[PDB]
């Protein structure tokens, strides 16, 4: 045997790891990166049968196809084809913890393929098969004979089939185990799936071949000169006539070249490597690589006889860059980086863990368009094309070993155990051997959430010895252990310390200066974008810009891991943990992305775009100061557009070319402006626009923006006198006010506005009443469960306090006739089990112009948990197509997540006012609004609001968006005040004190009128 | 102050006065103050104040009311922070309790006179037969702000007739990280744009 | 214990302290202080003076002390507070969170200053929170930071007692005088009164 229950056996007959090969036989095709006739794909239609345990597989399958097998596409994860269920568990392992054993019932995928091999491949050289990703462990047979075995789901397994194959038809048999001892090191927080989920290929190499090659680029002090050093190793027939020529190209121009015979310098008393050769090429004024300008060269490595026969050629894209930590700072090409990063899992809602070029490209475009410059491979080596794309489009990468043992207790139980050193070593070393020549990889990581064990210290040192060009990081065991060159915490807050024993999460600003500490700090995970979140994001960015050693971080995370399911009617819907019968499970914790699984953005993405801008601005008088945060390029594809508007109405605008050097400034003086007609606030908005398309953005792409309030002329102009006075009519149960075509009815038993008529049409489906709660966000719930309440979560604190069930008690309701209006005065108390939680006192003044001015003053008991909101709500009878407001927008914005929003006049379709979070909650709020228009109504004031076809009650009771149903009418929530949403993490309260409603007394006012 | 509105209405059990004023300079409106005074059968006068402050004017030193009371009394008694002078950014040492001091203890004799003697977090203030209730900051003494500002040495101050009372809904921090560059932290500047406060003046 | 050397009014501030011809006079002010006070246990830190920029004479005297008395650290604020003549980062009036990036001698936020690239020393402000008049606004912000950051080890408030002097009026009664009140000019008026206590020891 049971090799899959033995961590001492992680492979049998597997070839050594090495950088990407294609064995070209023509150097120009190697130079151009064209396809090679010696590298074939075996992707396509294969045969597959599912078995409940390896003991159930029939021997016959080795020799021939099973009649009951299906033909399926490979690569794939078998759960995506319905064979068995994917499981969504976060920390707790999906199997009983009893290493190194796995369950007797262990889903086994039997894959097979009959394929052709040309005779020419068998007349010479070696033919190997490569499986880029097999989850979790597998045995391979060729033509009925056993070839070998492999573990590690995330790196390639290569086997020499030379002696097993025959001309023409051949048949592969692959028996894939879902669970193996490798599973104890694969406990990442993601769907647990299995299968042959990365490409399968066949590669022909000559008998005398390039078996490995390492490319290094070293520089002089100002990066005006470099030496490219390429060490090449061969296997096979070593003879004096062999040579290696390494040539370096910048496009179609050859910039350098060197040729040498094999035989490295003397290494020790026994000599040197007669099978290795190191070529050193001098390159003057090299064009440097960065995420800003991903300049690349092409190195071609030719193995050939001295007299001119090319044996084979391999090759790679080279990016000239130096990565080093000096004086506490991580520098790239001598300048300190500011990492605008994101963690990105390999996830597709239809294909599972199978990646494709299109999806990868789509992700890199969106990342770049949203001002990200870096990505962490949470938490494993990625599909090979990912690196190629990050080298070409330009993203800094953290390459991470596939080692995560989160569910152990304590977390380092395996990583501190020498018996697991061998299995861990292969996960680290084979990754470095495969990905060490990609310029996009700038930092190596030892894996994730596996505590800190002595195995990490050994491996940290192994990487530092083999590759001195990149720092090594690892967060386990407290984020600043001896196994990391970078303090790289997860979810450490900006100012707040969380002093957990043994592994405290200090405020990042305090962490940098602890006694004796000198390393740079880059969070490996920060701001958990689960549901309506990212509150407090701007606090991180202000700190990063202020403190040199705070060099950024990687947002958690890029894309929700939701999967598509289909209902009885055949309509697709987004599913999360437990939706496949999987249990135990961790429900919606698999959805923490800035974008939905189909790549549609969540609102939080625009907040990240704005805080991660590369241009900063300051305003002084008529002067705008632009500062560039690029380190290497000048602003050669950018112009500044500016607009001054009065409450939404444009008054003046222009454009100015931007010419700012990296880290430089440009002062721009705006024109003499037209002093405004009417009253209101003037606002200046500026945007940086890229006129020319790029490889990653369209012409006109906006990359940065900022707004400022300019002059304000408060209105002192009196409204005209009205030719009318509203009339009051009273009964024991109501106060009715009439003014022309308008009527208002106040219920004297409840003390609320129960109905309004315009003309003779009823406007309300439910009365206008105070609201102190919200349908809880993922951050309000945290890890709380019905089955296991977490009393410290906001939602539980509100529930326990009775907020959700408190009943309004009427303390007063009066009506008075004024000179030109009717005034209704009310007071209510909300209580629970004898405790008065809130007191609401209001006045409603309806004048002869038909406007109703509502004044609200609320008292909140200092000892009840601060409430989610202080506002009013009602179900309007009308359903209108559009929503138009003067306030922050156009996207959803909350108090602690509104920096990206701009004050202007926005107008959207109603549905755009609802955000379809998979797990429904309060959503769609827009803050800082001065006027709201819907149908015939207009509300004016200074408030926050949401408007949609779904009640807060319905959102709190429904757990999946596809189950919500539009209600009659439109539910309007208009808040004087609304609590922050939080998001530094999604398992402990994270709303900062300044965003909690703790003032005790609150005042707000609204005018509701028609038009 | 330029008057925008002054009306009176009678309600079932009270009289309501409504006023609106604008404060201007060189044709710019700096602040707009809207108030209601509601006088009831109990003799209590409830004052509601809603102020607007133009966004482009420097944030103001305070948002309150003031008057010169005709009489002088021996003690000042309040339910709020104290007993000593305290300001928004310098009130951590003060305690919420019922305090009672002689009127002169309500004036701090800084050699170079200025605004002084405020107490914050006050829910009730008693002076002679008067009582003010709300959630405000106040100072009370024999010297007008005008006098303090015009006088550079404490020995030249003279007690005015009566008692000057400044009652603030909001008051700016005093700063002090240095005394040569603005040092009041943003969180203590009156930059909210719209401010509301309410007070009840009654007799005791 | 601080040597009597302050040349604040020079332009630039280190004009004399960077001049070897002034090394002898400066040296006597440091050496004679150490010879006098080195046996007192209350003295825990020596200081090279105040507001005299940073000149090579400071570096020479810093080493002299280190050599003769290894038992006490040496500090000195001039020249940017973190020069080679100080074992403690000891700025004056650096704020808690806000940087003041003056050219050549910036005053960083203290929290940020601790972590600048390559910095490892403790930080104790030689002067902070200027208690001139109605002041000390934001004092709590410093103490919250000192308790949260191990390397922020406190500071010396500026300052203990107002430097006012007594003058007598026509009637013979005393009053508190400041700059210019003796016919002295030029003068810096009330900037001599920055204490937590009045000159007569009554507290502010
Ligand atoms: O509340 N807990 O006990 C708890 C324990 C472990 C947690 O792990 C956290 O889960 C996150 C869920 O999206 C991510 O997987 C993150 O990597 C991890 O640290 C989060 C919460
Ligand atoms: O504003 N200035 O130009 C200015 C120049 C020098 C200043 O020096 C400051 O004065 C303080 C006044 O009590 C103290 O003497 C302090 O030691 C000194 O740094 C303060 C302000
Ligand atoms: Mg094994
Ligand atoms: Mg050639
Ligand atoms: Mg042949
Ligand atoms: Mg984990
Ligand atoms: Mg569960
Ligand atoms: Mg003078
Ligand atoms: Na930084
Ligand atoms: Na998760
Ligand atoms: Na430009
Ligand atoms: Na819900
Ligand atoms: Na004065
Ligand atoms: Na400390
Ligand atoms: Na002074």
């Amino acid at each position: 045997r049971r090799d899959w229950e033995n961590p001492g056996v992680t492979q049998l007959n597997r070839l050594a790891a090495h950088p990407p090969f294609a064995s070209w036989r023509n150097s120009e095709e190697a130079r151009t990166d064209r396809p090679s006739q010696q590298l074939r794909s075996l992707n396509g239609e294969w045969r597959f049968a599912w078995f409940p345990a390896p003991e159930a597989v029939p021997e016959s399958w080795l020799e021939c196809d099973l009649p009951e097998a299906d033909t399926v596409v490979v690569p794939s994860n078998w759960q995506m084809h319905g064979y068995d269920a994917p499981i969504y568990t976060n920390v707790t392992y999906p199997i009983t913890v009893n290493p190194p054993f796995v369950p007797t019932e262990n889903p086994t995928g039997c894959y097979s393929l009959t394929f052709n091999v040309d005779e020419s491949w068998l007349q010479e050289g070696q033919t190997r098969i490569i499986f880029d990703g097999v989850n979790s462990a597998f045995h391979l047979w060729c033509n009925g004979r056993w070839v070998g075995y492999g573990q590690d789901s995330r790196l390639p397994s290569e086997f020499d089939l030379s002696a097993f194959l025959r001309a023409g038809e051949n048949r592969l048999a692959v028996m894939v185990l879902r669970w193996s001892d490798g599973s104890y090191l694969e406990d990442q927080d993601m769907w647990r799936m299995s299968g042959i989920f990365r490409d399968v290929s066949l590669l022909h190499k000559p008998t005398t071949q390039i078996s490995d090659f390492h490319v290094a680029t070293r520089f002089n002090d100002d990066f005006s000169r470099a030496v490219l050093e390429a060490e090449v190793q061969m296997c096979g027939e070593l003879r004096d006539y062999l040579r290696v020529t390494v040539s370096l190209w910048q496009g179609e121009t050859q910039v350098a070249s060197g040729t040498a015979p094999f035989g490295g310098e003397i290494i020790d008393e026994r000599g040197g490597y007669a099978d290795r050769v190191t070529l050193r090429l001098n390159v003057e004024n090299p064009k440097l690589w960065s995420a800003e300008i991903p300049n690349l060269y092409r190195a071609v490595v030719e193995l050939h006889t001295a007299d001119g026969t090319l044996i084979e050629a391999e090759a790679c894209d080279v990016g000239f860059r130096e990565v080093r930590i000096e004086n506490g700072l991580l520098l790239l090409n001598g300048k300190p980086l500011l990492i605008r990063g994101v963690n990105r899992h390999e996830h597709h809602p239809l294909h599972g863990q199978v990646m494709d070029e299109q999806t990868m490209v789509q992700d890199i475009l969106l990342m770049k368009q949203n001002n990200f410059n870096a990505v962490r491979c949470s938490h494993y080596p990625n599909h090979p094309l990912w690196y190629t794309l990050c080298d070409r489009y330009g993203l800094y990468v953290v390459d991470e070993a596939n080692i995560e043992t989160h569910g152990m207790v304590p977390m380092n139980r395996l990583t501190d155990d020498p018996r697991w050193l061998p299995a861990m070593s292969e996960r680290v070393t084979r990754m470095v051997q495969r990905d060490r020549n990609h310029p996009s990889v700038i930092i190596w990581s030892l894996g994730n959430e596996s505590g800190h064990g002595a195995n990490h210290d050994a491996l940290y040192r192994w990487i530092k010895s083999v590759d001195p060009s990149r720092p090594v990081q690892y967060e386990g065991g407290g984020a600043d252990t001896t196994a990391t060159d970078i303090i790289c915490p997860m979810y450490a807050r900006v100012d707040e310390d969380q002093p957990f024993p043994a592994v405290p999460k200090w405020s990042i600003k305090k962490w940098l200066s602890l006694p004796g500490e000198t390393r740079p700090l880059i969070l490996c995970q920060y701001a958990h974008a689960m549901g309506n979140s990212l509150g407090g994001f701007a606090k991180y960015w202000q700190a990063f810009r202020q403190y040199p050693r705070l060099q950024g971080g990687f947002v958690w995370d890029w894309v929700d891991q939701s999967l598509i399911k289909y209902d009885e009617n055949g309509n697709p819907w987004s599913a999360y943990g437990g939706d496949f019968g999987d249990t135990p499970n961790d429900r919606q914790f698999c959805m923490n992305g800035l974008v939905f699984a189909d790549r549609t953005p969540h609102p939080a993405l625009t907040e990240a775009k704005h805080q991660q801008q590369f241009f900063q601005f300051r305003l002084s008088g008529q002067t705008i100061e632009v500062t560039s945060e690029y380190l290497f390029r000048h602003s050669d594809n950018e112009l500044l557009h500016w607009m001054v508007a009065l409450d939404g109405k444009p008054l003046a605008s222009g454009e100015v070319p931007l010419d700012v050097a990296p880290q430089g400034k440009q002062l721009i003086e705006l024109p003499e402006l037209p002093q405004p007609e009417s009253a209101g606030q003037l606002w200046l908005t500026v945007r940086v626009v890229q006129p020319n398309a790029t490889a990653w953005s369209e012409a006109g792409h906006i990359s940065a923006w900022q707004q400022w309030r300019l002059a304000e002329n408060l209105s002192v102009t009196l409204p005209a006198a009205s030719h009318a006075i509203p009339h009051l009519t009273t009964s024991e149960m109501d106060f009715c006010i009439e003014l022309g075509n308008k009527r208002w009815q106040f219920n004297r038993q409840s003390g609320f506005l129960s109905q309004m008529w315009i003309g003779d049409k009823k406007q309300l489906l439910t009365p206008l009443r105070d609201q102190f709660t919200r349908a809880p966000l993922d951050n309000d719930i945290g890890v709380s469960e019905a089955t296991r309440i977490d009393p410290n979560a906001w939602v539980e604190r509100w529930k326990a306090a009775g907020h959700y069930q408190a009943e309004a008690a009427l303390l007063q309701c009066t009506a008075d006739t004024l000179a030109d209006a009717v005034l209704i005065t009310t007071a209510h108390a909300w209580q629970h089990q004898g405790k008065t939680l809130f007191i609401s006192r209001k006045t409603y003044r309806i004048d002869g112009s038909g406007q109703m001015a509502i004044t609200v003053d609320v008292e909140v008991a200092s000892d009840t948990p601060h409430p989610a909101r202080i506002g009013l709500n009602c179900q309007l009878a009308q359903v209108a197509e559009r929503v138009n407001w003067l306030g922050l927008g156009p996207q959803e914005n909350y108090p602690d997540r509104l920096t990206a929003a701009c004050f202007d006049r926005w107008d959207l379709p109603l549905s755009d006012m609802y955000t379809p979070y998979v797990f429904p909650s309060e959503n769609g709020l827009r803050c800082g609004t001065r006027e709201l228009n819907y149908g015939p109504h207009q509300w004016r004031g200074d408030f926050q609001f949401n408007i949609s076809r779904y009640s807060q009650q319905q959102l709190m009771e429904t757990s999946h968006r596809h189950l919500l149903h539009a209600e009659e009418g439109t539910w309007l929530n208009i808040d004087g005040f609304h609590m922050g949403i939080g998001g530094d993490d999604s398992w402990s309260p994270s709303v900062s004190a300044e965003f909690q409603l703790s003032a005790g007394r609150y005042h707000y006012q609204l005018v509701w009128c028609q038009k």
